[PDB]
């Protein structure tokens, strides 16, 4: 096992952190660049930016975001979504992003994974897999949970690795937003199907959820509002995890 990673996820729109931040020490607590800079200073391992701008502004806003973030931070960052083709992924990586996160366009064109990997390496290619239980099967969902693709999680995972992806963000639509814990059953289901790093996403509410997700086989854990609304202190979380046997970077 490589050291576990703790990832702060920021939802951004029109250059702003959606829903903001409770950090009163910051000049603009809704500024994604200063928010991410703060995170890198207090021990977050990577950032993840997820843009929900509506084009015509999207493309320019996302490039501008990555340009500004890369000015200010030293730690790895990922950008997504609405990433639909190689040209879009490529400009974002070139402008400063370490990795891109793709979901819907990867499901609809799995060779998109391979096109990007062929130029930027597998490590630059994160596949976000959103899944949910449907009649007792884990099914893959696209379009921000709007579409049941009818594809089994089991099959998609294996395919994603085969096409050349470097990491899988495993999102549980069953736990997303709930603060009730990571979907450790989903993680344990995926763990033996792939040699790729698995990032848990969806469900974080307290520090113990992270320990549970790492026991399940996650390589990393991503969270949003528990960090921004300061329900979990990043330093406390890492101390907590190290205390209980987790190999985290301190």
């Amino acid at each position: 096992m490589l050291a576990k990673r703790i990832i702060a996820a920021l939802i951004v729109k029109d250059g702003r952190v959606v829903k903001g931040s409770n950090f009163e020490n910051l000049r603009d607590s809704g500024d994604p660049v200063e928010l991410g800079k703060f995170y890198s200073e207090i021990g977050i391992d990577e950032l993840s930016f997820w843009d929900i701008t509506a084009s015509v502004e999207k493309r320019k806003t996302m490039l501008e975001l990555v340009e500004k973030v890369a000015e200010q931070i030293d730690i790895p960052f990922t950008v997504g979504g609405g990433i639909h083709d190689f040209e879009t992924a490529s400009e974002l990586i070139l402008r400063g992003a370490d990795k891109v996160e793709i979901n819907t366009a990867a499901v609809e064109n799995p060779s998109l994974i391979t096109q990007i990997a062929q130029t930027f390496g597998s490590q630059a290619v994160v596949v976000y897999i959103a899944a949910k239980r449907v009649d007792g099967e884990f099914m893959v969902f696209t379009y921000s949970g709007k579409k049941n693709t009818g594809i089994l999680l089991r099959d998609w995972v294996v395919e994603v690795e085969k096409r050349g992806a470097g990491e899988i963000v495993l999102g549980s639509i069953d736990r997303l937003g709930t603060k009730s814990g990571y979907d450790t059953e989903m993680i344990r289901f995926v763990r033996p199907l792939t040699t790729l790093p698995i990032i848990a996403h969806g469900g974080a509410g307290k520090m113990e959820h992270f320990l549970e997700a790492f026991l399940a086989g996650a390589d990393a854990a991503k969270a949003n509002s528990v960090f921004h609304f300061r329900e979990i202190d990043v330093r406390e979380l890492k101390e907590y995890l190290k205390k209980h046997g987790v190999n985290v970077r301190l």
